């Protein structure tokens, strides 16, 4: 039914007077109430379109240049020091370290036994003679940790240390950091000397000479605006993962290596068909790397049920079982849901592994942290799996690096190490005690569908290549056992390979990177990829960027697009942050934005929020206000020094690591807006109240509606909400807006904007913030139609509201867009806006108020 909006007569008129002063078109009302007219003003201001394939330039290392900071070395000995001097000094330093440090000699002795060591000479010849090589070999040979070292030490030992600066790309944040720490440790160092790392919002720079930067590809791409300056070698690691940014970088690097053949590219791959990569890079050589494998006995779901005598409480391949297996096996398998992972069978399998009386670690492949937590809980219930007999360790990207390194530690005699792992343990790391693999046969992939703005953290079937790779992890120390939890018939219906990310990932961020780097057309450049993305993804990226006014009608980068290109967040949040700067609430909007890059700081364990966490929300029915209020309290507690911070965080059940990384990310976002010319004064920390009148916070909530659009919903009763699609959905358990018990919430408005629309067995809105009907019209709606008493918003909900208010508010939206265009041309103008534009912003400030829509959040 149409929702009744109670806005005052004075507000009606003030809106009309601002639209008067903007000399703007109040789209008049229809004659026939069944001829509904579109209120949506077209664009009221544009960027002067520009005229319409570039190569990223390359230059080699040189002694007076810091390639990591992209700046001349002017202070210190290294400003004038000769390459010969630098090389002699680094060589002398290294030989002396090696002859003095006994713990270091011992570590080198371990290095010299890695399978890859035998191929050191062959690898180094191939690189010295070819612009591009591929190093191919089984996971655990030592490609990742040793090859960057082999190259550096080659230069150091041959008196040319100064001529060597290596970029190593990794498809994951966790790999870039872990490998940097591991390689530093192998060289008797911490990151910051010969090794360093750069990931989104965190870096430890290496020394400028004879050094290795481990990064994520996203970092190297954002740093390319000035070219690859002072680097001898780009090692692209784990190319077989088909991480989308790695696929993208291979396009860039192939044009680099064609134009600048003195550069060295080294691609490194697990044992897959690398023909594609070889052919792509002008039939470059492939260096085979190998060492001792062992046979691994493979079993499937039928073999597992039979040999454990286990009994449980697309077509279904658990009803298919051959006649060489007994009837209780078939009857038991046929009771298992293929969409579930049988946690109880995994327990039974661990117990069967005991009876073999061959000691070794068990690696369990589980798709996400949810099934690792679920497995871990289930085990730590049964006292059989206590400290006396078992060390059960989780391995996922989000647990702290102290805990992640424990998977490599050895375990007391008579205790069995069990690793409950994501696919990090498939090809990117090697745990050395492993004799037994239990394989869920599933992957976790983020699927996004634009048409309905639906996110699905999907549990999908692994590939045969994934099952073969997972089986290989059992056969590094002795003959091993791999227990696949899929039926033999399910295995026959598995794809050979996962879909590459390039085929199933939104491309608007890569599109911005192509345009910032002057590489040509989005379509044109992506057509040269090794396996190009689907057309509809390209069209969808171009549509997103034009709608944001990041591209002009000639598909060229606007001054707005150039700032969004530089901000390492979702473009829509980038634009939200520019709007925050204009309203002088930049700090708060940079915090909302930074927080989307990290897990929730609330340690809530998948249950409904308790009293302490709900309290951070005040009277705003907003997960985002809760998050801003946590940061304000945390930042106050931190005045008391580290231990006061630790105590505040564990007394409030907060993840301190997440609050610190989010804070660092906010500081970096603010720096980029500063260097784009936004004044310091629009980005200051602003104390606020989450209970009393606060116009700064009202504007932040208006801008959050813009940021998360089109995620709007309407509350019916209890946890039931109506989505943009006219569809029924649930309030996420996580939300301060989820009813703790049977007490139903009394929302002063039924409208919510939210961070994520999530598909599981149902549709969920996670990260929910109540907005007024005025904020809906202003920033949480594209198309609005009026019959003259009733408005239809994006074809999914109706408001009973003045035709004049609705059209006046839609015009404010259009007026606000035009100012954003003008502000991005010259950001310092926000200091000194002409009066009509201040009145426009004051009107948005006013209709952001709860009072503006007849709401008082202090009276329930
Ligand atoms: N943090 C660590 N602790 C212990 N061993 C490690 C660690 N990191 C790597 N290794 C060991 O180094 C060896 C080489 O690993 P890596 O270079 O990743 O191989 P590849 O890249 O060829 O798969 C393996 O035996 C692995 O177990
Ligand atoms: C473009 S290139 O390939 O020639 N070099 C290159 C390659 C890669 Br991967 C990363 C980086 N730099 C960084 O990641 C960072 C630099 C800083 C910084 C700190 C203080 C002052 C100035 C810069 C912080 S992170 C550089
Ligand atoms: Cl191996
Ligand atoms: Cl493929
Ligand atoms: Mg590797």
């Amino acid at each position: 039914e149409p929702y009744k909006v109670n806005l005052s007569q004075d507000l009606e008129h003030q809106l009309q007077n601002v639209i008067q002063e903007l000399n703007l078109e109040i789209v008049p009302p229809p004659e026939d109430p069944f001829l509904p007219v579109v209120l949506n003003l077209g664009k009221l201001a544009h960027f002067e379109p520009s005229q319409r394939i570039g190569v990223v330039p390359w230059s080699p290392p040189q002694s007076n240049w810091n390639p990591w900071t992209s700046s001349n070395i002017d202070e210190g000995p290294l400003a004038y020091a000769t390459p010969e001097q630098i090389s002699m000094d680094l060589k002398n330093e290294l030989m002396y370290q090696l002859e003095q440090d006994h713990d270091l000699q011992a570590i080198l002795q371990e290095r010299e036994l890695l399978p890859v060591k035998k191929f050191e000479s062959e690898i180094l010849e191939a690189i010295s003679q070819n612009s591009v090589i591929i190093i191919r070999g089984a996971t655990g040979c030592g490609k990742t940790t040793q090859v960057p070292q082999f190259i550096l030490d080659d230069f150091i030992q041959n008196d040319r240390a100064a001529e060597c600066n290596i970029v190593v790309t990794q498809p994951r944040r966790i790999s870039a950091v872990s490998v940097a720490e591991r390689v530093a440790y192998e060289r008797g160092e911490e990151p910051g000397k010969s090794c360093g790392y750069s990931v989104r919002f965190e870096s430890v720079l290496p020394r400028p000479h004879a050094s290795i930067m481990f990064c994520t590809v996203g970092v190297l791409l954002r740093k390319l605006e000035a070219g690859i300056r002072g680097i001898s070698h780009v090692i692209v690691d784990e190319i077989h993962e088909r991480d989308i940014n790695t696929d993208f970088l291979l396009v860039v690097l192939r044009d680099v290596v064609q134009a600048y053949p003195e550069v060295r590219i080294v691609l490194m791959s697990a044992t897959i068909d690398t023909s594609m990569f070889c052919e792509y890079f002008f039939n470059c050589p492939i260096i085979e790397v190998y060492g001792r494998t062992y046979p691994v006995q493979e079993y499937f779901l039928e073999d597992c049920i039979q040999m454990t005598h286990f009994v449980p409480p697309d077509a279904n391949c658990n009803l298919i079982c051959g006649d060489e297996y007994g009837p209780e096996t078939r009857m038991s398998m046929a009771q298992l849901n293929e969409k579930e992972t049988p946690f109880e069978l995994i327990e039974a399998l661990l117990k069967y592994i005991e009876t073999l009386n061959v000691p070794g670690a068990v690696l369990v492949f589980l798709p996400g942290w949810n099934l690792i937590y679920t497995m871990q809980k289930h085990l730590e219930m049964n006292p059989h799996f206590g400290s006396h007999r078992y060390q059960i360790l989780p391995l996922h990207s989000q647990i702290p690096r102290e805990e992640q390194r424990k998977v490599f530690d050895p375990v007391p005699s008579g205790v069995t190490k069990v690793i409950l792992s994501t696919n990090i343990a498939e090809t990117s790391i090697t745990i050395n005690d492993v004799v037994y693999v239990i394989d869920s046969c599933k992957q976790k992939v983020k699927l996004f569908t634009a048409h309905n703005n639906m996110t699905n953290y999907a549990t999908v079937w692994a590939s045969k290549t994934n099952l073969e790779q997972r089986k290989g992890r059992a056969g590094r120390v002795r003959p091993g056992f791999c227990f696949h939890l899929c039926s033999r018939a399910r295995f026959e219906r598995l794809e050979t390979h996962m879909t590459p990310e390039m085929f199933r990932t939104p491309l608007h961020e890569i599109a911005l990177s192509i345009k910032l780097l002057r590489l040509g057309g989005i379509g044109q450049f992506l057509a040269k990829a090794i396996e190009p993305p689907p057309l509809d993804a390209v069209i969808e990226a171009e549509h997103t960027l034009r709608e944001l006014d990041a591209l002009d009608a000639n598909d060229e980068l606007t001054p707005l697009g150039r700032i969004l290109a530089k901000l390492p967040i979702e473009p829509r949040f980038g634009k939200m942050m520019i709007m925050g700067c204009i309203f002088y609430v930049g700090d708060a909007v940079c915090t909302i934005s930074a927080a989307t890059c990290f897990p929730e700081p609330f340690i809530s364990e998948g249950k409904r929020l308790g009293y302490v966490h709900r309290n951070f929300a005040g009277n705003r029915f907003s997960d985002h206000v809760a998050l801003l209020s946590v940061f304000q309290a945390w930042d106050d507690a931190r005045m008391g020094g580290e231990e006061a911070e630790i105590r505040f965080c564990e007394h409030k059940r907060l993840n301190m690591a997440t609050l610190r990384m989010t804070w660092e990310a906010k500081v970096q976002l603010k720096e980029i807006l500063i260097n784009s010319g936004f004044p310091e004064d629009c980005l200051l920390t602003q104390v606020f109240t989450n209970t009393g009148p606060d116009n700064n916070l009202d504007v932040v909530i208006s801008l959050l509606a813009f940021g998360v659009y089109p995620n709007v919903c309407y509350h019916k009763e209890k946890r039931k909400i109506l989505t943009t699609e006219g569809r029924n959905a649930l309030i996420h358990k996580s939300s301060v807006n989820c009813p703790f018990s049977s007490q139903d919430m009394k929302y002063p408005s039924p409208f919510f904007v939210f961070g994520e629309k999530i598909r599981t067995r149902a549709i969920s809105a996670k990260g929910m913030t109540l907005v007024t009907p005025l904020q809906l019209l202003l920033f949480a709606s594209k198309k609005v139609q009026s019959d003259g008493q009733i408005v239809l918003v994006d074809d999914w909900i109706r408001l009973q509201i003045s035709h004049e208010a609705a059209a006046c508010i839609t015009a404010l939206r259009a007026a606000m867009e035009a100012l954003v265009v003008e502000v991005t041309k010259q950001p310092n103008i926000i200091s000194q806006l002409d009066p009509v534009n201040e009145h426009m912003l004051n009107m948005i400030r006013q209709i952001s108020r709860p009072s503006a829509a007849g709401i008082n959040l202090m009276i329930d």
